DNA sequence: CGGCCG
DNA sequence: CGGCCG
């Protein structure tokens, strides 16, 4: 599924980037080629399950917690 | 423009009184709510129209 | 300007 | 659930 090939893609990029450090929707819409909207929607949703970490802020930060 | 007067059209055609939500708006005219909410909120900062801070936000005439 | 929202 | 936002 499309949807899944967009999270994994988001997954393997923050695993990529580390553990420990974050970036914005922005960068990872930037970095993928997909519109911020889409990308919100799934690092929120893995954000929702306990998969992402988001740190509050603006615009705010996401990492694989 | 053609959006700006359709709006305060309905508004007027409603009452100078009586509010109104960018979604009755929007699935009113057939439009877009977020073309709605663009001229909503232009129209008020200009003070054609009156905004209620709210959840929803309510528009009238002003 | 944070916006994920459908 | 407020969202107008480019």
């Amino acid at each position: 599924s499309i949807y899944q090939d967009q999270e994994q893609r988001i997954l393997k990029f923050l695993e990529e980037l580390g553990e420990g450090k974050a970036t914005t929707a922005h960068d990872l819409s930037g970095k993928l080629g997909t519109p911020k909207k889409e990308i919100n929607r799934v690092l929120y949703s893995l954000a929702k399950k306990g998969k992402l970490q988001k740190e509050a802020g603006t615009p705010p930060l996401w990492k694989i917690a």
